């Protein structure tokens, strides 16, 4: 306890640059034989330091090597820092640290091998780094170690072999590093492991089927590596898994029925995998709260005892081979959240028993084959925010309780068979993101009443037997629409109101397949967010307006085909640099062609067919490769 010390701890308090809270100042006023005083050190019961704990300090500056002068070092604290450069080689001769830490700074460099030589290092902790290099062999010689965690840095190559030597390890963190190479069967040696997160890297190889010897594990997590291979049988074994995560792998093999032992079991991510197999039982036994097993190859009906865990809140198996019913079983889990059960082969009606989810948020099931109606029991999922049944085979009216449901967000009923009118109940949801109702039987005239959801960001009406014509008040309540709108395939009549001038920030604009007459209005020279027009198959007749394409500008696609167009081709189209396709085939138009379209880069698909056109077909551009197709039959093209 006396100068050698003072000048190790007063050589640390240099090299730290900046101290916004003071802490080291602390270390100045009391005095040079008070040390052990000091805020944060603490010394033993003969006067040596024993413990430096700053944490949160803010402290920036770098890692002093005197600290290898403070031998009667057995904790060193700097959690939640600043500290830059990187590791002192010289910080292994410290024999005395038990725990050493260094957690969330900017410590760069590679790990010291030097490391190794702390005989009585119990817990490494140095994740939420900029540490580099591979993992040093070295750290296989510290068999006091219990916890390992170097996660969250740029660490590479392989796991090295040593550190499964290593039996105390308890936890042990290698997540979100550059780690590659297998997983070697050599887990099955930390005996008394408890926590394994490996997730986020670049590992490959089977996967490790010893693992099912650590039976003190809890925190099995793998997500996004290249890990292959089938996961082992005899999974019950380990009765105190708590989470459990392999996604974005490439597991193959089903679901092991021993899984049914775990009981323990809270979080189940098997999702994006080539798992194959039925479902199994068991999964009623378990309490847990997250199954995630969609995105796999799994074949089967829903299992029955799956709807006992009556706190799962995340019910995932969407983009599957499953087949059955969607049982009314499903009535009993009432902590349910989320649920995903599309892109399935699901038969059977909606259950009523799903206005018993209460909490219920999202609501996704489409891209199967659910039949029937929807029931007005859905008026009771109040928090639900998202709702998607497109590409089923439901039908009838839609219920008007369902429309009580303020907090909804997004609706997608497209392609079903919904047949009779748009109710103009669809104003009571005044909260829509996304309408998409295209694909149906739809019939009569457009609701004015929905000029009420102002918050509409895509405006799905397409393929139906829509009537009547466009209410500007709708189209004007419409103001900052951010995407899409599509009326097109439908019965409308009428001109295209001037209120469409004023649906600026709107991308995509398509009216095509409808009975609409009047000429296109300059009202909508105002969008210039617009980047695909598409007014094709249509009545339309007159000029083609310069004035309302010269501010279009981020136009990519241009479908004006099969109308009454007269005129000449607006020069315009050459000041259009992000034009990618235009098409104005079966016209009367009777321009000399553009000279402006030859030398466009960006342009690449260009119809013409149908037209009255006269003059020098231009050379240099999208005429190089050009097809004759676009162009016959122009009549006379000298050429
Ligand atoms: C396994 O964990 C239990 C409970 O925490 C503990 O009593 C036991 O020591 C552990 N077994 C081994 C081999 O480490
Ligand atoms: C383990 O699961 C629980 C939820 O079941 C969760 O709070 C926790 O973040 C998970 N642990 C990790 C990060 O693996
Ligand atoms: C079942 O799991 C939930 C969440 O982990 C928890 O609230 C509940 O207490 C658990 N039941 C048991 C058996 O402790
Ligand atoms: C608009 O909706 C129709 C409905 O059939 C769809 O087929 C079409 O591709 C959509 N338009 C564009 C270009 O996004
Ligand atoms: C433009 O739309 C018309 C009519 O709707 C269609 O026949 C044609 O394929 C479209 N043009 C292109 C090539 O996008
Ligand atoms: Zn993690
Ligand atoms: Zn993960
Ligand atoms: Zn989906
Ligand atoms: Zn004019």
């Amino acid at each position: 306890s006396f100068e050698p010390e003072i000048e190790a701890l007063k050589s640390f308090k240099n090299g730290i640059s900046n101290d916004p809270l003071g802490v080291l100042s602390d270390w100045t006023i009391i005095g040079s034989l008070r040390h052990c005083n000091w805020t944060g050190i603490t010394c033993d019961s003969t006067g040596h330091v024993v413990s430096v704990s700053l944490l949160e300090k803010q402290l920036e500056g770098v890692l002093s090597p005197a600290i290898a002068n403070l031998t009667y070092l057995q904790v060193l604290d700097l959690t939640s820092n600043s500290f830059t450069g990187k590791i002192p080689a010289e910080i292994g001769k410290l024999t005395e640290l038990q725990s050493l830490v260094l957690t969330e700074n900017l410590l760069e460099g590679d790990i010291p091998a030097e490391i190794g030589n702390c005989s009585s290092l119990v817990q490494l902790e140095l994740y939420d780094n900029q540490l580099t290099g591979k993992i040093p062999a070295e750290l296989g010689n510290l068999v006091q170690l219990q916890a390992l965690r170097i996660y969250k840095n740029k660490l590479t190559s392989s796991i090295p072999s040593s550190l499964f030597r290593l039996t105390q390890l308890t936890h042990l963190g290698l997540s979100e590093n550059h780690l590659v190479g297998p997983i070697s069967e050599e887990i099955g040696f930390l005996e008394s492991l408890e926590v394994l997160t490996l997730h986020s890297n670049n590992f490959t190889g089977e996967f490790p089927q010893s693992i099912t010897n650590l039976r003190n594990l809890t925190v099995l997590t793998v997500g996004f590596n290249n890990i292959s291979g089938e996961l082992p049988a005899d999974l019950g074994l380990l009765t105190n898994l708590r989470n459990l995560s392999a996604h974005d792998n490439l597991l193959t093999g089903p679901i092991p029925s021993s899984i049914s032992n775990c009981t323990g079991l809270k979080l189940l991510d098997l999702s994006h995998n080539q798992m194959t197999g039925e479902i199994p039982r068991g999964f009623g036994r378990m309490n847990l709260t997250f199954i995630s097993i969609g995105r796999n190859h799994f074949t089967g009906e829903i299992p029955d005892d799956i709807f006992n865990c009556s706190n799962l809140e995340t019910l995932s198996v969407a983009d599957n081979n499953l087949t059955g019913t969607l049982k009314p079983l499903i009535g009993k889990l009432q902590k349910l959240r989320i649920l995903q059960v599309s892109y399935n082969s699901l038969t059977g009606p909606i259950p009523r028993e799903i206005g018993n989810l209460k909490d219920l948020n999202i609501l996704y099931l489409h891209s199967n084959g659910f039949t029937g109606r929807i029931p007005r029991e859905m008026s009771n999922l109040t928090l639900l925010q998202g709702l998607r049944m497109y590409s089923n085979d439901l039908e009838g009216p839609i219920p008007e309780e369902m429309f009580d449901m303020k907090l909804l967000s997004v609706l997608d009923l497209s392609n079903n068979k919904f047949s009779g009118q748009i109710p103009a109940l669809f104003s009571k949801l005044e909260s829509l993101t996304y309408l998409s109702l295209q694909g149906n039987k739809f019939n009569g005239s457009i609701p004015a009443s929905l000029k009420s959801l102002s918050l509409l960001n895509t405006f799905d009406i397409s393929d139906n037997l829509l009537t009547g014509t466009i209410p500007g008040e709708l189209l004007a309540s419409l103001k900052n629409m951010q995407l899409y709108l599509n009326f097109s395939n439908n019965l409308l009549t009428g001109t295209i109101p001037k209120e469409l001038g004023k649906l600026e920030m709107v991308q995509e604009i398509d009216l095509s397949n409808n009975l609409f007459s009047g000429s296109i209005p300059r009202s909508l020279q105002a969008c210039k967010n617009v980047f695909t027009l598409d007014f094709s198959q249509n009545n339309l007749s007159g000029h083609i307006p310069d004035e309302v394409f010269q501010g279009m500008d981020m136009i990519i696609s241009l479908n004006l085909s099969r109308n009454s167009f007269s005129g000449e081709i607006p020069q315009s189209f050459g000041n259009m640099t992000h034009l990618v396709s235009l098409d104005l085939s079966s016209n009367n138009l009777t321009g000399e062609i553009p000279e402006s379209l030859a030398n466009l880069s960006t342009l690449k698909h260009l119809k013409l067919a149908s037209n009255n056109l006269k003059g020098h077909v231009p050379e240099s551009g999208v005429f190089k490769n050009i097809n004759a197709s676009d162009l016959m039959g122009n009549t006379d093209l000298c050429g």
